RNA sequence: GAAAUCGCUGUGAAGAUGCAGUGUACCCGCGGCUAGACGGAAAGACCCCGUGAACCUUUACUACAGCUUGGCACUGAACA
C-alpha cells in the first residue's frame, strides 16, 4: 500500500516521503494515528 | 370347483372315494373317536435361486465428516 507520510518515521522515510508499505502497518497504525495517508 | 363323497389289490405326475379288476354295501339321523381326506390355518421361516433388500463387520472399493499438516489471507513494527 502506497502511502504519504504526514510526519517522520524511524525507517520509512521523511515528511511528505511516499513508501510502499505492508497494509497492516498502514490500516492498523500509520494511517489511524495520523503518521501517513493513502496514497490517491 | 362340483359331488350320487365304500374296502382291497393293482394302475397312475410314481402313497386313489372318483382309474381297472374285484369285494362289500337298504335310505336317513343322534352320541362318541380322530386313521385318511397328502384335513384347516399362514403364496416354507429350512434349502436354492434373483446380476433381489436390509442391517452389521473389516487391514474390500470409493467417498465424506471429524481430526490434523503446511501455504495464502485476516497479519503489523523494530532490531539480532
Amino acid at each position: 500500500m502506497q502511502v504519504i507520510l504526514l510526519d517522520k518515521i524511524g525507517n520509512l522515510g521523511g515528511l511528505g516521503d511516499t513508501v510502499n508499505v505492508k497494509s497492516g502497518y498502514a490500516r492498523n497504525f500509520l494511517i489511524p494515528q495520523g503518521k501517513a495517508v493513502m496514497a490517491t
